């Protein structure tokens, strides 16, 4: 619709600049409809990027879902690597959506809570699974894997976001998926 | 001096509210000065929050060098528990400023700036940590140690600080160093 095409010169126009930088009339020019053709869709710029950063997380979370019922046949190594690249890959793929949705929870109510179902929605998943791999045997009863699982979901929160912005200090994007594997195979595996 | 007691009456503010809703008014209340007496002391209340934030962030790197200097007679888990807990008390003893600093990182180059340098410091003495371990043969040579370095890092900055804030979701406070320390640890010497 114009809704599609609004999305996507925000997310065009993201690339470039950040939000407070961006007007709504930047967004209807973009779009090829006038400022109150706009407001019909959206009630402000802040209302573009929620819906923005509502499609980036359900498309990694669908992503998941679709490997969760889907398991890769090879070892444990890299069925980790396979999950983790499925956050890599989606907000990868979104880093202008990803960098604005992230400073943006600082300012919005419903961005910071966007944020927050879906960080616990995966948090919960992957205490599931560690709790799965110590009744099978193979995963040794250390940390509570609820406490576990929400600080690796942090890590990998901070880490990837910091990579895709290039901070000062980052790990190499090319080297990321590796170093996060790493971490939750010997944190998880490890005695 | 009145320098002191603005930093102090900063603190305090900033434990009941955010910067943004702290005048330049209140921190001379505060500090028993005038406005332009204020101004004498800080061009701004962004100044007052940087010079708080880098007077923990100078704490913090203290203790540190005072422990590198100073090495604990206990086993290799305890000396890393040892290390983390500086940063854990530190930081855990200025909530309100660790907050805030975390905040201004978006808005101030010079917060920014602060934080990068010693974030690079941090890391740069966790890696050459990691290496001198490999060369006594005590851990395996996995990931480059400054890639390693830099996610374990940035681990610590996120776990511990949404602990910190209680954010939704986080690692609860009692719990935060036995977590950190398991993934450090597990990461580090793990095959
Ligand atoms: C042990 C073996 C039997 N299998 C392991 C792999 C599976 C099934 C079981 C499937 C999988 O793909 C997966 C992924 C995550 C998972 C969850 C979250 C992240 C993550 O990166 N967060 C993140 C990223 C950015 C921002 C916020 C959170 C990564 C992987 C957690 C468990 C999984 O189980
Ligand atoms: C292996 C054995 C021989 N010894 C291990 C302990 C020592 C000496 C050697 C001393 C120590 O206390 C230490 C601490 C950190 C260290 C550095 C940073 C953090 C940290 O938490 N960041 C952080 C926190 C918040 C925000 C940003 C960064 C924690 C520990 C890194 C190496 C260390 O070496």
């Amino acid at each position: 619709d114009r809704e599609l095409a609004i999305l996507a010169t925000a997310e065009n126009l993201l690339e470039d600049r950040p939000l407070a930088d961006i007007s709504v009339d930047d967004l209807a020019k973009g779009a090829g409809i006038s400022r109150p053709t706009f407001y019909f869709y959206f009630p402000s710029k802040e209302a573009v990027l929620l819906t923005l950063l509502d499609r980036v997380v359900n498309q990694a979370d669908m992503a998941l879902q679709t490997l969760a019922e889907n398991p890769a046949d090879t070892d444990r190594e890299n069925m980790w690597r396979t999950g983790i690249n499925v956050f890599f890959e989606t907000f990868g793929s979104h880093k202008a959506v990803t960098r604005a949705g992230q400073a943006a929870r600082a300012t919005s109510v419903e961005v910071a809570e966007l944020w927050s179902t879906f960080m616990q929605k995966w948090i919960a998943y992957t205490a599931a699974v560690i709790d799965a791999e110590r009744d099978r045997g193979a995963a040794p009863r250390t940390l509570p894997a609820h406490e576990l699982a929400t600080a690796l979901n942090l890590m990998n929160e901070r880490t990837l976001f910091a990579s895709f912005a290039g901070e000062q200090p980052s790990v190499p994007e090319a080297r990321v998926l590796d170093t996060l594997v790493h971490i939750w195979v010997t944190s998880i595996y490890g005695e």
